């Protein structure tokens, strides 16, 4: 059996991902690029805060200064951050708060693998913070998702192998992050985004461990 299960936030817990790409969206806008549609959001979800306006740059062969860079970067975290502010336990997706006490009580450790650092804020907001065994804080790892490396460090921080681990995600890239960890990826959304290769569910109310149970057998 799997001994641990490794949460995604955004998108997986609750709808940021759309809160994400909202900001994102206006972010791009701001500075003269429209190509960040849903499509191409699909590219920057679960990426990280500078990464993500790398991509909208170079979707645009775009050049700013680096101290226009940085101050983008902070300018989408802070209305990000204010956009969130009223988030609370009734934004929790469907599933969630059920699976989580379902795994406490089979002795299945529970860690997060967000790429945010606004994931802690945001697991207060809903009241999740105590179902947690531990956070990885994607601010520690060497390298971000689609690297694996954010997935390793949340198995290890609860003592379990990748390998005996399920790793919950809605993104192409923490897919990719998940397979390069050894564990093994259960995604939420479409597969036409996410592919034909893995294990999708078309939303969370899917994340039941009786499933993951399923899953895990084979
Ligand atoms: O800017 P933050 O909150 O550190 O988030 C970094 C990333 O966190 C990930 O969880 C999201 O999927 C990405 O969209 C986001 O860019
Ligand atoms: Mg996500
Ligand atoms: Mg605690």
């Amino acid at each position: 059996m799997f001994k641990a299960v490794l949460f995604d936030l955004d998108g997986v817990i609750t709808d940021t991902a759309e809160y994400h790409f909202r900001a994102w969206k206006a972010l791009a806008e701001e500075i003269g690029i429209n190509g960040v549609d849903r499509q191409f959001n699909e590219q920057l979800k679960g990426v990280s805060r500078e990464d993500s306006l790398q991509k909208i740059l170079d979707l645009a062969d775009k050049k700013v200064s680096a101290e226009e860079f940085k101050e983008l970067a902070k300018r989408k975290n802070d209305n990000y951050v204010k956009m969130i502010q009223d988030v609370s336990p009734a934004d929790v997706y469907p599933g969630i708060l059920q699976l989580l006490k379902d795994l406490r009580s089979n002795k299945i450790k529970i860690a997060l693998a967000s790429a945010s650092k606004n994931g802690p804020f945001l697991l207060e907001r809903m009241n999740l913070t105590g179902y947690f065994d531990a956070i990885a804080d994607p601010a520690e790892v060497a390298a971000s998702k689609p690297a694996p490396d954010i997935f390793i460090a949340a198995a290890h921080a609860v003592g379990v192998a990748p390998s005996e681990s399920i790793g919950l995600e809605d993104s192409q890239a923490g897919i990719q992050a998940i397979k390069d960890s050894g564990a093994l990826p259960i995604g939420v959304g479409r597969p036409e985004d996410l592919g034909d290769d893995i294990v999708i569910v078309p939303d969370t109310s899917h994340y039941t461990l009786e499933f993951l149970k399923e899953v895990w057998l084979q």
